[PDB]
């Protein structure tokens, strides 16, 4: 439809820098990249990797916050075919360790000096603080480096996407171009972002509900906000039109909006994920925000997203994770019935290519996913959990 099939992540950056240069695309506390700006430094970063000798199908691991830096690392490694891991700041020297061990990166890209340190005892690899590293791609990006194309397949990987805990065996998410690519279109035709949205984008790219963001805001020209108490002033002062939520960030948002009648007017979409949204947070979010729907979604890092209640649907189905997202097909299991309750699984262009370096736990989950989630369709094709 709008579906996008055998597309490569960085071409999405380079049809909005070419076809909207000027709009504002990235903002985070520090300032506001254009498309063009964002597609240049993403090229400059491009000509860092070529020049550290970085290669197609090789990783970095990224441990950067949510700033502007980030996403053109993000694309410029993906205009290379190298692939971005990226990784939370704050995790636990073992937890950073056994990580970066499994991702098998090339090099490690950290936030500051102190923290290049830290990452030092738990790595031998290289590893560059992202300031020091940003003064080089600045000069490259002068220079004009790193406008040059290269070869990157569709079927190449783009992400690996740690979903392991702390307290867990390292596991991540192998995510090729393609799927990510489609998996976002397929996103946007239910959601319906748009140029002039302005999304609000609480999540660390290391979650793939960020990294979705800023590929859903890339795709469709929207202009991405890079973002406690101050969140309703926030909300309001950044004229945000989309925000992604999860249950706990939800309830702060309707505790915090009692305290401001100016409220925040110009949000017109709440997207759920990640956990259930109970009905007195749904109430309360319309209740703050009347002008905005709350949308229900369900999905796993293994296929991006499984599910999306249409917006237009938001007031029915209440116990429903709502519709397979476009172009996917949701089977309950042998094929069982409608009203059936059985195993979730999932079938499509987004099931992405298996988890990393792991056959073995692959296997069991893996062109059909198998969620471990239980529950039916009803006659319509909508999705709930249990019976
Ligand atoms: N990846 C899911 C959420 C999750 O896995 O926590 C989504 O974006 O719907």
């Amino acid at each position: 439809k709008d579906l996008r099939y055998g597309g490569l992540v960085h071409d999405l950056l380079a049809d909005s820098g070419k076809a909207t240069p000027n709009s504002d695309a990235m903002e985070d506390a520090f300032g506001t990249w254009t498309y063009q700006e964002l597609l240049n430094h993403s090229q400059a970063f491009s000509a860092w990797l070529d020049g550290k000798g970085v290669a197609r199908g090789e990783r970095i691991v990224v441990q950067l916050p949510n700033i502007r830096q980030t996403v053109a690392v993000f694309y410029g490694a993906c205009r290379r075919g190298v692939v971005f891991v990226p990784l939370n700041p704050g995790m636990k020297p073992f937890h950073l360790r056994s990580v970066i061990a499994d991702a098998d990166p090339r090099l490690v890209i950290a936030e500051d000096e102190t923290a290049a340190d830290r990452l030092r005892d738990v790595t031998d690899l290289p590893v560059y603080s992202i300031d020091s590293l940003w003064a080089d791609v600045e000069r490259l990006r002068d220079a004009g480096a790193g406008a040059e194309a290269v070869e990157v397949s569709p079927e190449d990987l783009a992400v690996l996407i740690y979903t392991s805990g702390s307290t867990a065996a390292p596991k991540a998410v192998a995510c090729p171009h393609q799927q990510i690519v489609f998996a976002a279109s397929s996103i946007n035709a239910v959601l319906g972002y748009h140029a002039e949205d302005i999304v609000f984008c609480r999540m660390s790219v290391s979650w793939d509900f960020g990294l979705y963001k800023v590929l859903i805001s890339t795709l469709t020209g929207a202009k991405l906000v890079l973002a406690d108490i101050a969140l309703v002033k926030s909300l309001r002062e950044s004229g945000a039109t989309m925000m992604p939520i999860v249950p706990s960030l939800a309830s702060m948002l309707t505790t915090l909006i009692r305290r401001d009648p100016e409220g925040a007017p110009t949000l017109r979409m709440f997207t759920n994920s990640a956990a259930a949204l109970p009905q007195v947070t749904i109430d309360a979010l319309r209740s703050a925000f009347p002008g905005a729907q709350v949308v229900r979604m369900y999905g796993q890092t293994e296929c991006k997203r499984i599910s999306i209640m249409p917006p237009h649907l938001e007031h029915e189905r209440p116990d429903s994770v709502g519709l397979p997202l476009p172009g996917t097909t949701i089977e309950i299991l042998t094929l069982l019935p409608p009203g059936e309750p059985g195993e979730i699984t999932v079938t499509g262009p987004h099931v992405m290519a298996g988890y990393w370096r792991a056959p073995e736990i692959t296997a069991r989950a893996y062109m059909r996913l198998h969620t471990g989630d239980y529950g039916h369709l009803d006659e319509d094709g909508f999705l709930y959990f249990g019976g």
